[PDB]
């Protein structure tokens, strides 16, 4: 039994996540930034993992906040959920075409935080996903990443190989990292 | 049952496939083309594919067409051998290593055709592969790859990391494709 | 049944390698070079082989002799523990994320030696780790891949993608090694 | 008596080399390829060698697996006539000028298998060698060599000092590796 | 009868040299810096010198004096022993393969000493070869070589054409200057 | 016997050549130019011809018109006494260090005359070496070496590695020329 449910509340945001490892993808995201609900919703399909998180948190600001604090308590609930770590992979990885964009992420359950992201363009560090509701700023995805890896105590490598949608590149990534996890929490049956 | 027979009548060509994706390599190729029937070969048995494929063509003129025709009847089958893509891994990816070469292939069977070729080195935009027979020019593979993605409805990532010889450049990534997509068409134990 | 127990004496050492590539990470590795002991240990961990190796060379010269000669034999013991190859996967690769590097190998298990090694910084051809034994010079790594890929008779590619520590440098790559030979040997369940 | 008949039997092709070290230059070669017949009959005259070679293959491909397998059984052939390599020079070099070309080879009779093979001008990745039958792709020096020095375990540094005639830069290395040989397999009168 | 004894006693070391030109490599090589006595064994063993070789000094400052002494006493002692250096061939090279590396040495006996060292990669002059006794630093390769040509008043040339690995980039170079003195040595049958 | 006597005479010049391959050194050599003397008597000299050449020309003028067809004639000599070639080695090659300068020359007695000189520094197409006679300018050096390959019909291959001193780079010039010529010439035991 790999669960965790984690409650973070801060004067930002308020954050519940209901996790299990060995789920089979049933997904139910709700941050306030539809955006991020759909990276989320990616994330928790492509991870085979069963995820409900509920977020609110003061998007009059942005979605930093709201977006930061989602990632930072869905990392301990992974690092908690992985308990002590035995008999699994605990190496992962992933490739992820999506049209035009190639991206890929690698992880080591290590328990030493660490994140490396690299090779998304430039024009990411100032693009604006926007749509009737909450904008999604794709500056954000190295923070995501990182506010994962950070609290799982896990180290997580990201890179794009190359791409050009900034919504295919973003999708792409949380696909890989989602998959490269999947690999790595799963049983290893020789060990 | 993951199978399909197609048959393409053109002017230039005259081709039959009959393709089985949970097959165990049983492959014969006969294009006209000796180089590519050992290219289709290699792919057909590291995909675990059971494969024919029949062909001739206008090869008085030169391969292209039927190579061509070939790989269009070719991905028409995966894709339609593919169904509805229940329950399958979706994603599959290969390093091949050939001597000096380093070739790897990504997929995802997305129903969106996308093909994504880089690494080759320039010199195989004019290299004739050449024996007792028609000869094979390596400019082909890209359109090679780039009909299957197209024609199967599928994103296929094919990249040369480095490599020298034509030979090893060509059969390393035909054989990244062919693994990648044995490991993205097989059930998925988890969906 | 794969397993191999090799004896190598020479004017400058003497070597006993015990492999079993269906192990379960039994590893005991006694070279006289304790940094050198440390990654074959991870090497035979990582894939999942139980493997001893007690060597004994001219450390007062310095480690090379000693090295070289235990790569060559457990190489010798690999190509000869995998027999005929009939079975068994024979491709395998492994990224290993190691703080901030992140390494990758791929193997072909071809009968043909060849290694090609790239991404390793500058720095470590001239880097020596050293500890209150016989110390360690990086510049080594490569002739160690080699070595091994030369005997066993296998490709081995072995890549560093970026990283700033020698020891997480070199120790992600043998981890890699490790873990792409882990898959390669593996029975295939559809050949 | 320094004499080995080796048969190498594959999918692709069917070898017969008859070796004498200690021979006069009598040589015949028959691979269907007879651009690479003229070479290897250089290499066998040039060494001194006694050599028989006979090699049937799959040529309606291209010239590669016959070039490569021969080269593969002729290594191996070379290597068990040396035997324990007693008592012989065991270092050799050869100058080959053929008219403006330059070419140098160097051997270790080592034991571990090397290949370096540098200064070959970059036309001859893609050259042809073309006449009446089967053709002789020029990129496929370096694989000769490299599948030469592999099999009988022997470093072999092969050098293109300058040159400009495909045909000539390809014969001088034949040559040098020839000479080479001959110089390191005598009998050395000292040791 | 070319034989030479060569005592030196300074503050730094105590040497002692025999060397006989006519010899078959009985070589007993004690320095106190056992990679200069691989060194100079290998030098002794591949000119067909027989050499015995005993110094002691002060390698608690590091091994530079002793190496340098005992390159002056040999080379005083291989000028001693080629005497009028009548009816010799008087100029001699050598090409060494080790691995990767390829180095070269050409010999003059001219009677001015001269000595020219180039080609060695730049990180061999910061390189240590470091075990379990006295280290030696490989910046001192030139210092031998320029020593010996000094004392012994010869023309000594040495190459590194390529290599990578510090210990085979040396040893190729003693390697080559010990066979080139080897031939340049010999009687010569004409004069 | 490997003997000829050259007589030529032109409104410029009067040569006699008497050549003896298998001499022991035995040359006296007058052509008005004592530079010149010094050079062809280091060349008959180091490839142990017996020569004896007497020249006289136009010297008023300056040295070319006598140097060049005294290097023809010889060059005549020299193929004259070749003869057939049965037997020979046929390909010599020599690295001669003098001081700073190394110079090489390789020879192929192929009967197609060739010459490829390259490495000389620049300073020498415009350089004297002056005394109490007829100077010698070293732009001349190739032309001796092309007029030599071209009438004893061989190919020369002359090259400087380095070297400052015009007089030793001349010099060691003639004599790597001279004793490529003595290996190639010389009796092949095996042929
Ligand atoms: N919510 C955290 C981190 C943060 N605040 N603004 C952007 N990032 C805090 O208040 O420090
Ligand atoms: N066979 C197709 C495509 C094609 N024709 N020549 C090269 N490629 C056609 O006729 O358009
Ligand atoms: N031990 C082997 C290879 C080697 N020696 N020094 C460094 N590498 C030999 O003696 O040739
Ligand atoms: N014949 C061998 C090597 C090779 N195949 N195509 C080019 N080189 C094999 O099948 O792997
Ligand atoms: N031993 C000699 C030369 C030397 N001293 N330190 C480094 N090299 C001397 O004392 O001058
Ligand atoms: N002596 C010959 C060649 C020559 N003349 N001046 C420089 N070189 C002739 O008259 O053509
Ligand atoms: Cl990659
Ligand atoms: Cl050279
Ligand atoms: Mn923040
Ligand atoms: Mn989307
Ligand atoms: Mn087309
Ligand atoms: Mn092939
Ligand atoms: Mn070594
Ligand atoms: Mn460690
Ligand atoms: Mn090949
Ligand atoms: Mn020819
Ligand atoms: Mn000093
Ligand atoms: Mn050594
Ligand atoms: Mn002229
Ligand atoms: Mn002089």
């Amino acid at each position: 039994s790999r669960r965790a449910r984690i409650e973070r509340r801060t004067r930002e945001s308020d954050i519940v996540i209901e996790l299990d490892l060995d789920g089979t993808g049933q997904v139910a995201v709700d941050t306030g930034v539809p955006f991020y609900d759909h990276m989320l919703t990616a994330l928790g399909s492509h991870a085979s993992f069963d995820l409900t998180v509920r977020a609110t948190g003061d998007v009059e600001i942005e979605a930093h906040h709201t977006i930061e604090d989602t990632a930072i308590a869905l990392g301990t609930a992974l690092g908690q959920a992985l308990g002590d770590k035995r008999g699994i992979r605990r190496f992962g990885d992933a490739f992820i075409p999506m049209d035009e964009t190639l991206a890929h992420a690698a992880v080591d359950l290590s328990g030493r935080p660490y994140c490396v992201h690299t090779g998304e363009p430039d024009h990411l560090q100032h693009t604006t996903i926007a749509g009737s509701s909450v904008p999604y700023h794709t500056v954000i995805n190295r923070h995501v990443f990182e506010s994962l890896a950070a609290n799982a105590r896990i180290a997580l490598h990201v890179r794009v190989l190359y791409g050009r949608d900034p919504h295919h590149i973003t999708e792409a990534q949380y696909k890989a990292v989602a998959r490269a996890l999947r690999q790595a929490v799963e049983p290893d049956p020789r060990v």
